[PDB]
């Protein structure tokens, strides 16, 4: 047995059972000894238990000689953004994506937000934990409250001249999470006209946890944008490191579109940079890196191997799929507003709606969608694809899961680092018909 919370990226199980206020403050004693020197960022979602979590955190980080910067109600990128500004030791986010109202969780960085993940100091703060008996000390440095934004939003705009931007209408939804906090931090600064839907932040999560993911979560930006005309909307998770795009249609474009689209608009900024990008959809941004003069690194999929990718590589952007855009300046790290102030500069100057920008590219790559499976044994439902398809020769390439290049169609398969799931992905070269046969085929193997 070992505490089950422990995940491989992060924390995060049922309160009180999997995560307490007893395992926060130990794992702020934890992680107090995994740190190099200087003071810890703490923040929280929305979510009802994450003061409390967060309260206890800091208690256990200030027993043990940390001091803290509670820098309060903030979205994920906040921490990143100041754990690597003020040049802290480390930072936590107390949060929980999309997991029910009795789950809680921790996302947890060392200096410049570098991830810490199971095999880069998670796991050793889980065997410290689980083998702590010793009694709570008592705090010997200080909690400071800075809840400062301005070099945060400062940051943000950086990314845009915002005498080039028009009074675009932009939906936005924040899922009842955090983001519509710091989109109306940025609105004085923007000529945009907003559509706020679903933007108090509730904990009690009225309108259901959020996941632009799920159709009925995705529908109600769809009809915001479409019953009010706006240019384009945007839908952020709870903690919104993660951003989901829909066109002046309300139409939900792919998050591997966004990839391609993004990686130009920043190279348009930082030119001949290099761009980071996942195994699972691969040629649209191939493509489009080289189209606009950059240079495309693969890189297996999971933020902190993009991270760290990212940094060894001096590249300027970053993007999976799962909707996590990582940008070099901004401590190497995912932010869920950066994106969309690029894609409303880019419909800005171009004169093209974000359709135009995506329409062509997708019709060129169209794919699957991820299509994910549970079944009853992953190994020889991958090991029934890969025998099926053998007599075709595919190119082969083990950088995360399997992938698969058939020269007209490709797919990854792969198994999910957050949930006990095979993922599948499959593209084409502007062949609809192909995509849906060879999806469909996989898919029957995979169930047989
Ligand atoms: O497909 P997976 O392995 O479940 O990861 C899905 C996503 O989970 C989180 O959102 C992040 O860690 C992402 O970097 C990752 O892409
Ligand atoms: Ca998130």
């Amino acid at each position: 047995m070992t505490l089950p919370a422990f995940k491989a990226y992060d924390i995060r199980g049922r309160v009180p059972d999997e995560l307490n206020e007893d395992l926060a403050r130990r794992i702020g004693v934890a992680l107090a000894a995994q740190l190099d020197q200087g003071p810890v960022v703490l923040g929280h979602d929305v979510r009802l238990a994450s003061p409390a979590l967060q309260e206890a955190l800091s208690a256990g980080l200030r027993a043990s000689g940390r001091d803290v910067i509670d820098i309060g109600l903030c979205g994920t990128e906040e921490v990143y953004f100041q754990t690597d500004y003020l040049k802290a030791a480390g930072g936590v986010m107390v949060t929980a994506s999309h997991n029910p109202m009795d789950y809680n969780g921790m996302k947890l960085v060392r200096e410049q937000a570098r991830p810490i993940s199971s095999d880069t100091g998670l796991f050793a703060i889980r065997d410290t934990v689980a083998a702590d008996t010793a009694a709570p000390g008592e705090p010997t440095a200080s909690e400071q409250s800075r809840t400062d934004k301005t070099a945060y939003l400062e940051h943000l705009l950086s990314y845009v001249d915002r005498s080039t931007l028009k009074p675009l209408k932009l939906v936005v939804n924040a899922g009842n999470g955090g983001a519509g906090l710091i989109v109306d931090l940025l609105a004085p600064h923007l000529p945009f006209e907003f559509v706020r839907v679903f933007h108090e932040p509730d904990g009690n999560f009225p309108n259901g946890i959020p996941n632009p993911l799920l159709p009925e979560n995705r529908d109600a930006t769809a009809k915001a944008v479409k019953d009010n005309g706006a240019d384009f909307g945007i839908a952020w998770d709870g903690d919104f490191d993660r951003c989901f795009f829909f066109d002046h249609t309300g139409r939900f474009i792919e998050g591997y579109y966004l990839v391609g689209l993004l990686a130009q608009a920043i190279l348009a900024k930082q030119p001949g940079g290099k761009v980071v990008h996942d195994p699972r959809l691969t040629w649209n941004t191939v493509e489009q890196v080289e189209e606009a003069g950059g240079i495309p690194v693969l890189c297996k999929s999971g933020h902190a191997f993009i991270k760290e990718k990212m940094r060894s590589e001096n590249a300027v952007y970053g993007g999976e799929m799962s909707a996590h855009h990582y940008f070099r300046e901004f401590a190497y790290a995912d932010s869920g507003m950066i994106p969309w102030l690029l894609i409303a500069e880019l419909v800005s100057q171009s004169g093209r709606s974000l359709a135009d920008l995506v329409e062509a590219r997708m019709q060129k790559f169209p794919c699957s969608g991820e299509i994910n499976f549970k079944v009853a044994d992953a190994k020889a439902s991958v090991a029934r694809v890969m025998e099926h398809y053998a007599s075709l020769s595919p190119e082969l390439d083990y950088t995360d899961g399997i992938s698969a290049d058939f020269g007209q169609w490709r797919f990854n398969l792969r198994s999910s680092n957050t949930e006990p799931l095979l993922r599948l992905n499959v593209e084409t070269r502007g062949d609809a018909a192909l995509l849906e046969t060879r999806t469909q085929e996989i898919s029957n193997l995979l169930r047989g």
